[PDB]
């Protein structure tokens, strides 16, 4: 189980995370202007995240992984 | 385990889906411009997606969840 | 092997993905409207699909690829 | 409880996330560079960041804001 952003360097990534009670869900909530992409994970679970910068590709990356 | 795309309904989603036998993993990749949103399984996962639209937002959503 | 699907947009495509390890192929169980298609195909081949809003006619539409080697079965 | 991190964009910013049941918090654990910061906030509260590339100093910058009760640990 992975998932993995990239985005133009030029953009801003707007990462919100948080534990919702209703849901019982880890969030992690990631905005690119009017574009969201999110994902959601048991009480649980522990996510491994990475941002880096791709020098070659001018993008900003964020991998995450359930180690 | 879920996820979710919401995107301006001006723009296209291009989704991918394959499974790499190099990664051993279901790929769902989602890139709408210059921005990726990927996201992967093991090999014996099912995934529901629900692509729709929202008329209040104007705004494509594709959904996905773990059954 | 090009497609093009669309349903109007107050209404939902809905597309359960897996591998199986068993028949040796993804498969793409999609429901659309009152269709069901089961799509069927390879290991290491992609299906390339655009999902977009259609404002001319006010649906949700789907085209794209499909690996040369691909089942279609299709049951109302 | 505003904050601002960077690091050179040849390096990674690392966060672990996982929300623990035992202490009832939701747990971010970051290494910056040569840095660890621990941070735990309650459930139903959000952590709220922007992560951007700085052109001018070549660095990548996370900038945000936690929630009023929030415990911070800081180890090198
Ligand atoms: C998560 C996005 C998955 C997208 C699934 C696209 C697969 C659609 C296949 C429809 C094939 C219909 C063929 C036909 O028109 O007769
Ligand atoms: C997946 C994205 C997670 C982003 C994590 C942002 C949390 C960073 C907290 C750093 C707090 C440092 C406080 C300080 O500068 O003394």
């Amino acid at each position: 189980m992975a998932f993995d952003i990239s985005v133009n360097a030029s953009k801003t990534i707007n990462a919100l995370v948080y534990f919702s009670t209703q849901q019982n869900k880890l969030v992690i909530r990631n905005e690119v202007n009017d574009t969201h992409y999110t994902v959601e994970f048991d009480r649980d679970k522990v996510v491994d995240t990475f941002i880096s910068y791709n020098r070659h590709n001018d993008t900003i990356e964020i991998r995450g992984v359930l180690p």
